[PDB]
RNA sequence: GGGAUUUCCCCAAAUGUGGGAAACUCCC
């Protein structure tokens, strides 16, 4: 646990991930996470905007020291598909990968 | 004949939930 947050950290406990499938459990990530910590529970979404089709969602850790390492095995399949991960405020400082 | 898994497309074209369509494998 992280010893001195702050608003701006708190944020980050929440990571963006994408190219998910359109019918994967929330579940399925967090067995698939629990390689980088503990994870506190996810938001699957079926909005597209874009050509990943309803293959989203959002991932919120119990802890901050948990989501360096999640943004950083990012590329791995899950239940058929790749996945993605970027914090949801520094994804577009991430997009740079 | 029924049930379970993923995929693809359109408006805009990568975010906290529109709709439609396709394939494989498995179970009864």
């Amino acid at each position: 646990m992280i010893d001195n947050l702050t608003p701006e950290e708190r944020d980050a406990r929440t990571v963006f991930c994408m190219q998910l499938a359109a019918r994967i459990r929330p579940r399925d990530l967090e067995e698939f996470f629990s390689t980088v910590g503990k994870v506190r529970d996810v938001r699957m979404i079926s909005d597209r905007n874009s050509r990943r089709s309803k293959g989203i969602a959002y991932v919120e850790f119990v802890d901050v020291s948990s989501v360096p390492l999640a943004i950083g095995l990012t590329g791995q399949r899950v239940l058929g598909v790749p996945i993605i991960v970027q914090a949801s405020q520094a994804e577009k400082n991430r997009a740079a990968a």
